[PDB]
């Protein structure tokens, strides 16, 4: 599974960014995700190899609240179009997150709104899960507005949370520190040169986000292996530095932003 993941994972990254197709015969099952700091839709085969990808970087959720209900339905409707012209064919259908911390099944709607008939709604833990493929575990999926623990054992989300902290703090720890505008400097968190000297100014963030989850995990079995999943997880040595203040080391995977949004599509 380890090597089927990384290898999707990367695929995924290059249908996303250089805009391709992996050209499978159909039928085919999407997912979209919404998300605080992106929006991504994925297309598959049937045994989950992606097809085709796109995201927009978009914050049409603020506290969970789809804060840019319209401005979704334009993001969707761009990428189900940009992967369309890009893919053979066009997509009738898709699953959606109805992410936690949130009357937000606008999600649905949105998907919806786009032109896709709801197959059906997951949730982020739900979906993160199936995608590593992990039965038993602890899965933190570090979104860029807030992080989102959950617990899954024998094969079932059998305990959930999620508390308001992520990327942006971050990026605005950043801001902050460096004394620079939050796009300015969201620029640079994210090229990947800068990782080694942007983080000892905002390892603080890490330290207080390990230290809320070993919380969370002080009630629940430490036979438990732990995912860090998530965009936020992107920062190189970000598993060190987490593995550290958390106690236990931590699973990253290659493109952490993209697990969930692959396992939402495992659904459609
Ligand atoms: N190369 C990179 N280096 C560092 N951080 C990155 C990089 N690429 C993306 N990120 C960060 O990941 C965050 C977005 O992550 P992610 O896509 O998981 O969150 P979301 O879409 O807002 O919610 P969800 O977790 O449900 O997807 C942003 O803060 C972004 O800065």
């Amino acid at each position: 599974n380890a090597m089927e993941l990384e290898q999707k994972l990367n695929l995924l990254n290059d249908l996303i960014v250089r805009e391709i197709v992996n050209p499978l015969p159909p039928p085919y099952k999407v997912g979209v995700d919404l998300g605080t700091a992106d929006i991504v839709l994925v297309v598959t085969d049937q045994e989950g190899i992606p097809v085709a990808g796109a995201l927009k970087w978009a914050s049409v959720v603020k506290d969970g609240l789809v804060v840019d209900y319209i401005g979704a339905i334009q993001i969707v409707r761009e990428l189900k179009a940009k992967v369309e012209r890009l893919l053979g064919s066009e997509l009738f259908q898709a699953a959606t997150a109805i992410p936690p911390g949130t009357n937000a099944e606008a999600c649905g709607h949105v998907v919806a709104g786009a032109g896709l008939e709801l197959v059906t709604l997951v949730d982020e833990p739900v979906a993160a899960a199936r995608a590593l493929g992990i039965n038993d575990g602890i899965v933190v999926d570090i979104g860029g507005g807030t992080t989102g623990i959950a617990v899954i054992e024998k094969g079932k989300i059998t305990a959930t949370f999620d508390e308001p902290t992520g990327g942006t703090h971050l990026s605005l720890v950043l801001a902050g520190s460096y004394k620079i505008p939050f796009e300015e400097a969201e620029t640079i968190k994210k090229d990947f040169s800068r990782h080694r000297e942007i983080m000892r100014v905002v390892r603080p963030v890490i330290e207080k986000m390990a230290l809320i989850v070993k919380e969370v995990i002080k009630n629940y079995d430490q036979t438990l292996p732990v995912y860090v999943v998530g965009g936020t997880a992107y920062l190189t040595g970000f598993s060190e530095e987490f593995s550290r203040f958390l106690g236990k080391e931590v699973q990253v995977p290659i493109h952490p932003l993209l697990v969930t949004p692959l396992g939402i599509a495992l659904f459609g």
